[PDB]
């Protein structure tokens, strides 16, 4: 309250909810599983994502669970926020740059992951309209990065990879990321 | 039932269902997927 | 208990690892668990 305090429109929102009754998720960055990928779909991901002529997309979705044994009808809650990629932008041609193979590469992607989120009694968890009045440039932007480790023949299939992501601004939690939901 | 027929309330519980009403599910145990961990998340776990 | 398979260097990523349980006291059907489930 005392950091949205001078905003009147946010400050009556968070004024609307009980304090045991928002809750903070702290969804590990780099504590992710091997990814799993065919090598003749990570080699079209490759060249599409260079020499593409269309737009691509990338979907960022989250998605609640909540106990249905509370009342309540619709048990799940999920969202999705969409981002696109022009042909030949700075973002595409990075992350073409990215899985290379580079040591120590990373992108960053602005205004990506939504902090605050509403998760009503209904299956539309939308962010906060309010607490991010801008929409667009209040999401928090997302340094994305591809970890390699050999085992060991093929050059691209050779060896393990994975994906960590973190906060663009991170200090000392850069391995965590808060996400503050508000559940009616 | 009769391996639970001594004990009163097992007896009366198992005599409440109908034998095509319980069934045993034969999970397999060795027949799982492989383990897919990140090399830093399982060093991470062994060192916890 | 953990099954490992050599493939092929890292060491502890050089292979294939996976689970295997089974029930404590086991005579036969080692592989296998029962589960009696009661369904109102």
């Amino acid at each position: 309250s005392q950091q949205f305090d001078p905003y009147p429109l946010a400050m009556q929102f968070i004024s609307q909810y009980s304090p045991e009754d928002i809750v903070t998720a702290q969804i590990e960055g780099s504590s992710g599983a091997l990814w799993r990928i065919s090598p003749p779909s990570r080699a079209q991901m490759k060249q599409e994502l260079y020499n593409g002529t269309a737009d691509i997309t990338l979907r960022f979705t989250w998605n609640f669970q909540r106990d249905l044994a509370k009342g309540g009808t619709v048990e799940y809650t999920n969202e999705k926020h969409t981002l696109e990629l022009a042909p030949n932008s700075t973002a595409r041609r990075q992350l073409a740059q990215l899985l290379e193979g580079r040591p120590d590469q990373s992108v960053v992607i602005p205004h990506l992951f939504p902090k605050y989120i509403r998760a009503p009694n209904g299956p539309e968890a939308n962010p906060v309209k309010q607490l991010q009045p801008d929409e667009e440039e209040d999401y928090l932007g997302v340094r994305i990065q591809l970890r390699r480790e050999q085992v060991g023949g093929t050059k691209a299939s050779d060896f393990l990879e994975w994906w960590v992501i973190e906060l663009q601004d991170c200090k000392a939690d850069c391995n965590l990321l808060p996400m503050v939901i508000f559940s009616d």
